[PDB]
């Protein structure tokens, strides 16, 4: 079940214990990465012309 | 507040359980979501035709 | 480690815990703003008719 000795247990194999707690930072670099996806539509402009 | 006991009255009915439950996944489908949208940009070509 | 005492007692302040159950909803938002993003490629060639 859920308790405190379950989750320092978790620390055996280490692999599920780190992206367990360290998922959350990796969550907000994914945010930005939608912003700078709007630059990319000035080039739907040239996209008619070609390079 | 949480705890053993606590985890445990869920396991009837489940149904938050299950959400609140691989979260984590979820954001990683919508990791490869941002890159897809990208074909997209073809949709907007053709509207040179349409009205 | 983890205990029903480290989340009640971490309400003294409640800074970290205003962290700790905001951010996690904030994914759930970023979703739609990724489907927002679409648009754009529609008003990137709309501006060749309208300033
Ligand atoms: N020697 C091993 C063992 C085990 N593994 C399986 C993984 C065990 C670690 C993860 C445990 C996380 C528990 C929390 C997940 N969790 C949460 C919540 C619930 N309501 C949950 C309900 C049921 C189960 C988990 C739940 C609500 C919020 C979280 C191994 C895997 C690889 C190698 C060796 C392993 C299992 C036993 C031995
Ligand atoms: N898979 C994992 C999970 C969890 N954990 C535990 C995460 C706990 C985060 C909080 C730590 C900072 C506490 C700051 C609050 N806090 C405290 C105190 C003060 N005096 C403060 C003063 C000012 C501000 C805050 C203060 C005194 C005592 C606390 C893991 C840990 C290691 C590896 C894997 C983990 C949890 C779920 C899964
Ligand atoms: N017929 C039903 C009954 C009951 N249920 C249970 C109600 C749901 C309880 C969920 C517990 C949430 C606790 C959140 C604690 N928690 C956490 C974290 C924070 N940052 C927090 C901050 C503030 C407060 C709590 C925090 C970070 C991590 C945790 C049902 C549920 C579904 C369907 C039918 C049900 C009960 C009786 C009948």
């Amino acid at each position: 079940l859920l308790e405190l000795d379950k989750w320092a247990s978790l620390w055996n194999w280490f692999d599920i214990t780190n992206w367990l707690w360290y998922i959350r930072i990796f969550i907000i670099i994914v945010g930005s990465l939608i912003g700078l996806r709007i630059v990319f539509a000035v080039l739907s402009l040239v996209n008619r012309v070609r390079q």
